[PDB]
RNA sequence: GCUCAACGGAUAAAAGGUACUCCGGGGAUAACAGGCUGAUACCGCCCAAGAGUUCAUAUCGACGGCGGUGUUUGGCACCUC
């Protein structure tokens, strides 16, 4: 309605994904290696007009 | 006269590979899976300094605390070689 300036907005980044620390192990594969995904990206906060 | 030190000392005298392998056995001993547990992982809850212009609890909520699930990373090796 009315017109009122001076906004003020906090915003935060998503933060990074955390990989983890896992090793594979299989049927017949005892020593199957580091075997962990990488995180996600965080997420980004944008500016539209 | 022995660092025969692997110290009740198998010879005075001896290192490795096998995915080309083979035999006898073991779940006495691994891995997958089941099982037990729940540190960790996920979820919820407690208090509330603060941010939220005046207002902790609209939404977040720092230092910590308490549970649930069996659900990731874990530990045991009870079943199956």
């Amino acid at each position: 309605m009315k017109f009122v300036d001076e906004a003020s907005i906090l915003v935060v980044a998503g933060d990074g994904g955390n990989g983890c620390v896992s090793f594979r192990r299989e049927k017949y594969i005892p020593k199957g290696g580091p075997d962990g995904g990488d995180g996600g990206d965080g997420g980004d906060v944008w500016m539209e007009a």
